[PDB]
């Protein structure tokens, strides 16, 4: 019966505009929803080479891939087969601001992802337009309900070249397609995201994420 | 520096496309204005996505700082950006987490400004004034203009008046970029705005918009 | 009914702590409430020389000194003789954060100001700790009521060396001592504050402010 | 060396919130290497407090955090001479607090000189109306910025009626002694609890458990 299979495929299509530069990126990947692990091969179809740091895009490339323990409601696995969508804001400390959307549907063993990404006001001398980012640091997303909608806030950080950090405040709203999907209580989701490999211009990127839901101390 | 080919009476042509809270929309604008008086009007028509499920007011500042009265002692970046034109990018951070970005690519052919506008909004709560259409108007605002990381930047602390005498705060940051080289950057200055929906139909599928803008140096000389 | 005189004396006592550094500063001044003008001689009694930019303190050194038109309700002049108090948050773009308070009273022809100022998290190499500020730019405070309390918001900026700018978001809450003082509608107050003179270490400072309330365009 | 498995905690807080002055004393014990501590708090001046006691609780020492061997422990290495911190708390409704603690150590006791100031809390907000229940368990993101160890938290207060009240916190940590090695980026999980209190929160028992870690997949 279950909509969620142990091994699932990921189909993704992103179109976006950062600082006036339009781009199209396709992703094709696989994942283990119950283990909270997924990997995806990304290919820039339009707008390559990207004039900005690829890292700002990577969290937009599905919380269904997160290990949820029995005592926390899994809103995301409960949202299928119909699916769910999310909206996100990324507020960077130097004034750069991004919003993103993803409409997530499923057919058989495959998730389909319609993603949009727009970023503005990144300074020319900043780490994003200078491509000085190395990776996102491991984060902890704070999950809670606000105005009937499941919300996730993260104090995120990009590691820069020269071992400095670049801060980003992330807010995501998650909405199931189907009515009656039970909202979860407050909890946390640990994230770890990594670009495993890329070509020189990041026209081709292999991406990996691991995520685990928990209740924080002392339950750990 | 050079003659802008900006005439005292200009036409305005505008297509906006956007998505707020998952809802796609296309809106056209046709207007007229007096750049040196800092005044403009425009009739807006929702072409796709009507009727909008959100407050039309959030879009109205996206619907050109050429239409601003600049005194002789403050550099006018925008009129000097023409004939070639300029583009802007904006972030709108509302107090309840709603966040919008917007851009506009502005060009000029003869007597007409052309505006390619894009508007994207996320995270507006369902029972907030935006999704509930509980806004009345923008209050008159004052944009702070300064050069930030080598780019002219406008920061506004704005307020939407709500039904029930309450206000709804929005912080906006706009970055302005001339297309042609050699455009002198201005020093710090202020721009007073007053934007107003003069009339609309019930669903805001048709809207008449008006703006009055005046640049000044603040106290004591203003 | 007012007892606010066209010419008023100003007595001020500030104590505070920025970056762990405690200080006491006294002010002696005069002003013209109905012209919206005031000046003040400031003297650092303890904590001198200040290791931070004096400019961050200057807005803490009374909206009584603002020219209000008849068509705008003057909360501040109406708050006397009993007086009023304000609290303020100053949020700087590099994470430095200040709070301040002033309890304002009137005895005869003199205003007494009990001021407190605390600032934290200023970067060692930012313009505040490095004293790279030149002046506050003239500003426009947005006045409006929030939760039954008069509130003013400012998109403020410090001019720096080289004519760069350092942004500060200022929120003040204004509370009359007497109950029932009628709240004003939305309006603006233009400000221009200046250090007219000072000694090398800013132990002695002559300060000036001009403020004028208005309705914004098209009226002003 | 400097820090014992069992330690005493002596604390004085003096502060002002919404114009209301207060003095709170604290006495407690903790196990630094287990990252646990308890404290009996007494409001000496300003009782009963007209605001939610919860907003003060994180002001009442990252010495009390379990640091694993693979992460530099700036705090335990800061002793015997000690360290200070400054903090901003930015609440979602405009309320803003700053706080400071100078932490010293003589013998088996920590000494804490705490100051706390809060402004712009709305009269019908959860803080002034005392509608908070607790802080939710949190994760502090630790990193260096401009030569100084810095911790950011997206924290939440649980309210009556099951809603939440968001607070963004930034703490700057500074060793008294020079040359203390800065750690690399890491995380600190927190759980803070009022164990017991009287009706007016004049007396409060407070508990914190905290554990440093490297995040997924190494935690
Ligand atoms: O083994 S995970 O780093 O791709
Ligand atoms: O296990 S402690 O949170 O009562
Ligand atoms: O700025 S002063 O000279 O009025
Ligand atoms: O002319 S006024 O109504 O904006």
């Amino acid at each position: 019966m279950s909509a969620i299979k142990p091994d699932m495929k990921i189909n993704l299509r992103m179109e976006g505009n950062v600082n006036g530069h339009h781009f199209v990126i396709d992703g094709d990947g696989t994942g283990k929803p119950f283990e909270g692990k997924q990997s995806m091969d990304l290919e820039v179809k339009e707008g390559g080479p990207l004039p900005f740091a690829f890292d700002i895009l990577t969290t937009a490339f599905n919380r269904v891939f997160a290990e949820y323990p029995d005592h926390i409601q899994d809103y995301f696995k409960q949202s299928f087969p119909k699916g769910y969508s999310w909206e996100r804001s990324l507020t960077f400390e130097d004034g750069g601001i991004c919003i993103a959307r993803n409409d997530i549907t499923m057919e058989g063993d495959t998730f389909y992802n319609k993603v949009r990404f727009h970023g503005v006001n990144f300074p020319a001398n900043g780490p994003v337009m200078q491509k000085k980012t190395l990776k996102w640091e491991p984060s902890t997303e704070k999950m809670y309900v606000r105005d009937g909608v499941l919300t996730g806030d993260i104090t995120a950080a990009l590691l820069l070249e020269g071992n400095a950090h670049y801060r980003c405040d992330s807010r995501t709203t998650y909405k199931a397609k189907e009515k009656g999907v039970k909202l979860p209580g407050y909890h946390l989701v640990d994230h770890c995201i990594e670009i495993l490999s890329h070509d020189k211009d990041y026209n081709k990127v292999k991406l990996y994420e691991h995520a685990v839901a928990h209740s924080g101390l002392p339950d750990n």
